[PDB]
């Protein structure tokens, strides 16, 4: 007899997500809303195919005449236009040759690539993430073997990033270790740097010998396309060496297709071209060579000026419509009578806030109103509509 | 720097050869050295039952949220049907969970990482020779790779007793791998009472059986090319599947595959595949929906799977009659010695028993590429260039 290799595994954890989003599907109220999102909604709740994507959908039904493989790192055209929207257009690293992208499985799978690349071919053991934390970092890291600690960040009492802590915190971090950071939009706080505390970290950065990592899954969500990359650029150019992870998942509405990128910079294209190759090694163990049709859809667009145009405008409306929710948010909760202080909320960016309810007050929202938010109290804005404001804003004055 | 004393990975071969060729000025050059299918214009279409599929995507999309972990369901059992056959006792015990991946390749990784997470495996068998990235695969997940015999170089055949005899190393417990169908690269696969010894033995040595399934339609046809893993599946508690429609459907960039768990029962299954969600999780999150969506579509509609397995039948006849062609062509430009061997071989590539110094000299004097190996793949040949490439074979 043989024991079956399977026979004794203990089953993983249930996806908790997944089973408030089954609450919800169950809840028989038809004023019931759903805050607890992760992805971006549209005024009428939907989460649409955005029309400069059905327009490079059809040009590609159209024109392609194979799906022959890409190349390990992917489209080239693709891999160009990343650089562009990352370091910007005239950019000293790209006239210097100094970066190299490969278009990633989403920006989910730009981590693991990062974290696969580092953990065979550099000395780095620990990953820097902000607390609160994206659940995920610590899965996708810790895959690779790489320990994941928390830097202080959120300041909850206050809903505001508490910089102090973070600089004492991050003392903690060693030369050669990674420091994450998301590039704009912080999820799940939507509280970023300044400008000014951005230069403040990209020096102590350099100082300490971190190597700083962005994730950047929200370009143009917070001010726009060139001001979301500011943060990021103050790093480049001051650093010799970065890693990016960005995904057009969020800004592309291209979630279910898996469009991101890798980017690795160093100090000179020699150094960044044999860095590569080793982030090609782990890319081919992997999956081998991505898949190219969402990326596609990004090139088509990015390297078309009117399809650019179209998408550039959906993208601001996204952007425009996240801000009218949050203006609108504090204001009725203003109208309504919370006769409390609401107004961060209009001081942070993109998709994602704190609430400053308690878990109890989030049990109440769904139990009694059928509002429901995740147990943290982060709520999307996006789930907010002109429709559905007034009576979600009087729930929580409710139970405040 | 973090970077500054990272050692350079060695270079692709495979990349450099095609580089060679692209920057080839010769007019007569020939590539068998691809690793696609090729029809008899020299191109690697989008099949006609895809582009339909894509058109009808097109239309019924109306959000691209992400897809669960697992992928698309249809797309899962849709392939579930393909392996095991519809009615299957296993799909009636419910034995069996899919995942969508990124390819066959992202299934091996998938599997790969599920393993040496959550099990005691520590090795994975391979024949040799076969697919170069078993080995990074396995290798990135920490599992060690060890070969078994399989190919008896001199004779162009399987050497069944090697192969026996060579597993009697493999434990219990350890992973033993095996190619579905198209053995790449020999194109040599067990006859099904070798599958039915192999299947017999495993069960007695207590391997973990793993199937690589890319050519599913190559050999013989659909149902045919799976009564290998179906004689497998007959009497084991457990088997993993990677499957890839890159081949099969020409989805090659979509990045379309699966990674199948078979266990005891359901319960068991359903704990294992709940870990296995979790390596999917910690790597790409979710996989890519055009792709399987295209395969899903066509798979589950009447009139659309009919197209395509006209399409896929048209493939397979095309490289057997490829592979004739080449034989008879040998023979009339006077070879010499016997090639009947590759009227024996299934899918697209064959040894060709060609010594690397041979191989050489068809590249420099002749413009004929084909890899170190001797491996040549048939798809690359055509009624307009099998002459010259015949004629160049004879002079080596």
């Amino acid at each position: 007899h043989h024991v079956g290799t399977f026979e004794n595994i203990t089953a993983a954890p249930a996806d908790p997500i997944l089973g408030l989003a089954d609450l919800f599907r169950a809840d028989e109220r038809p004023g019931k809303i759903n805050l607890g999102i992760g992805v971006y909604k549209d005024e009428t709740g939907k989460t649409p195919v955005l029309t400069s994507v059905k327009k490079a959908e059809q040009y590609l039904l159209e024109n392609e005449t194979t799906k022959n493989y890409l190349g390990i790192d992917g489209i080239p055209e693709f891999g160009r236009c990343t650089q562009e929207l990352l370091f910007g257009k005239g950019s000293a690293l790209i006239n210097d040759k100094r970066a190299r992208t490969a278009q990633t499985p989403g920006g989910t799978g730009a981590l693991r690539v990062a974290a696969d690349f580092l953990a065979k071919n550099t000395s780095v053991k620990r990953v820097w993430v902000s607390n609160p934390s994206w659940p995920n970092h610590k899965s996708v890291f810790n895959s690779a073997g790489l320990e994941v600690r928390e830097y202080a960040y959120y300041d909850a009492e206050n809903h505001t990033l508490d910089f102090d802590a973070l600089i004492n915190s991050l003392n903690e971090a060693q030369a050669g270790d990674v420091v994450l950071f998301h590039g704009c939009c912080h999820n799940p706080t939507g509280i970023d740097p300044t400008l000014e505390q951005w230069q403040t970290l990209a020096q102590l950065s350099v100082e300490k010998g971190w190597l700083p990592l962005f994730d950047f899954a929200y370009q143009g969500f917070a001010r726009g396309l060139e001001e979301d990359a500011e943060g990021l650029r103050a790093f480049a150019a001051m650093h010799k060496e970065l890693i990016v992870a960005s995904s057009y998942s969020k800004n592309f509405g291209l979630y279910n297709e898996r469009v991101g990128a890798c980017t690795l910079v160093a100090a000179d294209s020699e150094t960044v071209d044999r860095a590569f190759s080793q982030m090609k090694a782990a890319i081919r163990a992997n999956y081998s060579n991505p898949p190219a049709h969402g990326a596609s859809v990004v090139a088509t667009i990015l390297s078309n000026d009117a399809l650019r145009a179209i998408w550039e405008q959906e993208l601001t409306d996204m952007r425009q419509r996240i801000q009218r929710m949050r203006q609108l948010f504090v204001n009725t909760l203003q109208e309504k009578g919370a006769n409390r202080d609401f107004s961060f909320i209009i001081k942070q960016n993109g998709m994602f806030s704190f609430s400053g309810l308690t878990k109890e007050q989030v049990l109440r929202l769904r139990e009694e109103f059928g509002v429901y938010a995740v147990a943290s109290g982060r709520v999307n804005v996006a789930g907010m509509t002109p429709d559905n404001m007034a009576p979600l804003c009087e729930a929580i004055v409710a139970v405040l």
